[PDB]
C-alpha cells in the first residue's frame, strides 16, 4: 500500500472535463469510476459518455441532482459508450443507448465503501479510482485556485468528485469542473485530522464497479 497513489502517471485517468451548467456531478464521476477499473485489466484507457447516464438513468435527475451510485449499478447492468458515439452535450434527453446501437464498456457489478473510514477509502483508491462525494456548495472550495483544502467547510455532501490518488498527507480529487479550477481540475484535500466525516464530507458515502 504505497506510500504515493497517483492512477495519472498510471495511465488511468484521462484529461479532464467540464459538467457546464449541468448538475450533473455524479455520472461524471462514474465514468471515471468504471473507466479506471476497465483499463485496470485490460490495458485499454477509455473515455465513456456520462451524457447517456444522464438520459438513460431517470431514477437519477440529471442535468440537476443524481447517484453516482445508480450509474455505476445501470453500467454493470446495462452498459455504457465511449464519449464519441454519446459526447456530452450538457442537457438531459432521451435515452440513445438502444439507438446508439452494441455497448462498448459493460461492468460486472457494484460495491460500496464503507463510509467514514479513510483508512478504508484509501485501500480501494489503492485497488482503483472510487466516486466520492462531499461539500462543494462551499464558497472557499468554489474558489480554490490551487493548494491543501483544510477549510474552512461543512458536512452538506451535495457534489460528486472522483479520488485519483492520496499522500501520506493529502488526498487526490478530480472535479467535474474545467481545467480553470483548484489546479488544473485538480485538488488537494488533507487526510488524517480525525474528523471521521473527513473534511467536506468526503466519507459520507463512495463507491465502484467490480470487474472480472
Ligand atoms: C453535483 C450536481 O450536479 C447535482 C446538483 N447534485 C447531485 O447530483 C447530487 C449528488 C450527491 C449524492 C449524494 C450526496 C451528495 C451529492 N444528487 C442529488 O442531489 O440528487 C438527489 C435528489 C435530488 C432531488 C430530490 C431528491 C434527491
Amino acid at each position: 500500500i504505497p506510500e504515493y497513489v497517483d492512477w495519472r502517471q498510471k495511465g488511468a485517468v484521462t484529461p479532464v472535463k467540464n459538467q457546464g451548467s449541468c448538475g450533473s456531478c455524479w455520472a461524471f464521476s462514474a465514468v471515471v469510476t468504471i473507466e479506471g477499473i476497465i483499463k485496470i485489466r485490460t490495458g485499454n484507457l477509455n473515455q465513456y459518455s456520462e451524457q447517456e447516464l444522464l438520459d438513460c438513468d431517470r431514477r437519477s435527475y440529471g442535468c440537476n441532482g443524481g447517484y453516482p451510485w445508480s450509474a455505476l449499478q445501470l453500467v454493470a447492468q446495462y452498459g455504457i459508450h465511449y464519449r464519441n458515439t454519446y459526447p456530452y452535450e450538457g442537457v438531459q434527453r432521451y435515452c440513445r443507448s438502444r439507438e446508439k446501437g452494441p455497448y462498448a464498456a459493460k461492468t460486472d457489478g457494484v460495491r460500496q465503501v464503507q463510509p467514514y473510514n479513510q483508512g478504508a477509502l484509501l485501500y480501494s483508491i489503492a485497488n482503483q479510482p472510487v466516486s466520492v462525494v462531499l461539500q462543494a456548495a462551499g464558497k472557499d472550495f468554489q474558489l480554490y485556485r490551487g493548494g491543501i483544502f483544510v477549510g474552512p467547510c461543512g458536512n452538506k455532501v451535495d457534489h460528486a468528485v472522483a479520488a485519483v490518488g492520496y499522500g501520506p498527507n493529502y488526498i487526490l480529487i478530480k472535479n467535474s469542473w474545467g481545467t480553470g479550477w483548484g489546479e488544473n481540475g485538480y485538488i488537494r484535500i488533507k487526510r488524517g485530522t480525525g474528523n471521521s466525516y473527513g473534511v467536506c464530507g468526503l466519507y459520507t458515502s463512495s463507491f465502484y464497479p467490480v470487474k472480472n
